[PDB]
């Protein structure tokens, strides 16, 4: 278990080595304004996603940071978030724990 793909169509999306501890913790869990709780392992890199429409720093979770929507590029789950516009570092991925799924390379 050591790469993750897309629980709904198996796109390879990241890997446990690039797990980023954001603030001492890779997993952070959060809300949104729509009272949705999100389970997110943050990341330094992944691939396989289609990141939507322009950064927005409203309601971030990440202070400093701004997001965009990251879809798998294969079916249009949504993944998680994409963060730029930060310090150290500059940007990384906020991705969804239960939309992965998590096995051998
Ligand atoms: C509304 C945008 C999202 C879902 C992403 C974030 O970092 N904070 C949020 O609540
Ligand atoms: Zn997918």
């Amino acid at each position: 278990a050591s790469i993750f793909r897309c629980r709904q169509c198996g796109q390879t999306i990241s890997r446990r080595d690039w797990l980023l501890p954001m603030g001492g913790d890779h997993e952070h869990v959060v809300f949104n304004p729509a009272g949705m709780i999100f389970r997110v392992w943050c990341f330094s890199l992944a691939q396989g996603l289609r990141l939507i429409g322009a950064p927005s720093g409203e309601f971030s979770w990440f202070k400093g940071y701004d997001w965009t929507i990251a879809l798998c590029g294969q079916c249009g789950s949504h993944l998680g978030w994409h963060y730029e516009g930060g310090s150290q570092p500059q940007t990384f991925f906020g991705l969804i724990k239960d939309r992965l799924a998590e096995g051998p390379a």
